[PDB]
DNA sequence: CGGCCTACG
DNA sequence: CGTA
DNA sequence: GCCG
């Protein structure tokens, strides 16, 4: 088992799902309290546990497991023993996790956001709406659309949307593409949030094209919400339903067909297999990975990349598809 | 102990 | 600060 | 919280 999730296949699907969602929580609780430390091991220790062959039945099937210390290996213990950890149910009850789970789950709050709502007493989606001056504009919209915004969006979904938004940009640009990346690209068939990235084969004739696409996806009355140069957009859409509509998460991004690689790479995720990547890169490679290029520090240059296969050898890495980065 | 990804809106 |  |  090596150190760094990008250096073994991670399937979506496994053989340690109860384990690997017991040190979710707490991992998710460590970040409430900004830990990022705590938050990365606990990540990483789950992840280890998802690349894993066969279920776990014995403590000692732990031993040299990277991520697994005093602490993990105590939760998974009393996992395979009881059914059940003392600690993550202490924090699934606890009244601090579950309003930063649902305050942090709104478009437009971060931790940094909620914990100060949470210091001032606030507890309920009611209790913030009560107070609306309050609020961004952005978090306004989160709040008024987070019923449908916490419905998973289906892969059944995404291929009219995909539609609608190639016509949009078929029209701000010929010959312009657009990419199903995120948690979809990766296997999975459902998501929080539909992720698309968009591109020219020309190279600089992607230049201001977002701007464009966004008017025209407003022109057709497919925007609740966005924004407004720029080369994302984190939109809410109007997505069709039987006999009405329902408001869904779409982020839009932009990338020359130069930097195409790094791009589709990096918003394929997962984002604990990006964040491992970019450290392996880092302190492993001396290299500088992130959605725009990989830098040589030394030498002062751009690797030239034409696909995900050229990046993952430029690392040094086995090439790893998208269904085997759900780290 | 230091480090923990790296960007854009 | 938010977002990915 | 864990690694190197
Ligand atoms: N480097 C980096 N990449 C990130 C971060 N957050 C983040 O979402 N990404 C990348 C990896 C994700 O897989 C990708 C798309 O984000 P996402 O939140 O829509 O995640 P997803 O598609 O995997 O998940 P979902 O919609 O199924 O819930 O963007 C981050 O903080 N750093
Ligand atoms: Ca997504
Ligand atoms: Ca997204
Ligand atoms: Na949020």
């Amino acid at each position: 088992m090596p150190a760094y999730a990008c250096q073994r296949p991670t399937p979506l699907t496994h053989h340690n799902t109860g384990l690997s969602e017991a040190l979710e929580i707490l991992a998710e609780a460590a970040g409430f309290e900004g830990s990022e430390g705590r938050l990365l091991t606990f990540c990483r220790a789950a992840s280890v546990l998802k690349a894993l062959p066969s279920p776990v039945t014995t403590l000692s099937q732990l031993q040299g497991l990277p991520h697994f210390g005093e602490h993990s290996s105590r939760v998974v213990q009393e996992l395979l023993e009881h059914g059940v950890c003392e600690e993550v149910e202490r924090v699934r009850r606890s009244e601090r996790y579950q309003t930063m789970k649902l305050f942090t789950q709104i478009f437009g709050v971060g931790v940094k956001t909620a914990d100060r709502w949470y210091r001032e007493g606030l507890r309920t989606l009611d209790d913030l709406r009560e107070q609306p001056q309050k609020l961004t504009q952005q978090q306004k919209a989160g709040l008024q659309h987070h019923q449908d915004l916490s419905t998973p969006v289906l892969r059944s979904d995404v291929d009219a949307l995909q539609q609608v938004v190639e016509e949009a940009v078929g029209q701000a640009l010929p010959g312009a593409t657009v990419t199903l990346t995120g948690g979809f690209r990766r296997g999975k068939l459902q998501g929080h949030d539909v992720d698309f990235l968009i591109t020219h084969p020309k190279e600089g004739q992607e230049a201001g094209l977002l701007p464009r696409v966004m008017c025209r996806l407003q022109d057709q009355g497919l925007i609740l919400y966005h924004q407004h140069a720029f080369e994302r957009s984190f939109c809410i859409f109007r997505l069709p339903q039987p006999g009405s509509w329902k408001a869904v998460r779409v982020d839009l991004v932009v990338a020359p067909v130069s930097q195409f690689p790094f791009a589709l790479l990096g918003w394929t995720g997962s984002k604990l297999f990006q964040r491992e990547l970019r450290r392996f890169s880092r302190k492993e490679k001396g290299l500088w990975l992130n959605s725009h290029g990989l830098f040589d520090p030394e030498q002062k240059t751009f690797f030239q990349a034409a696909s995900e296969e050229d990046i993952f050898r430029h690392l040094g890495l086995e090439y790893l598809p998208p269904e085997q980065r759900n780290a």
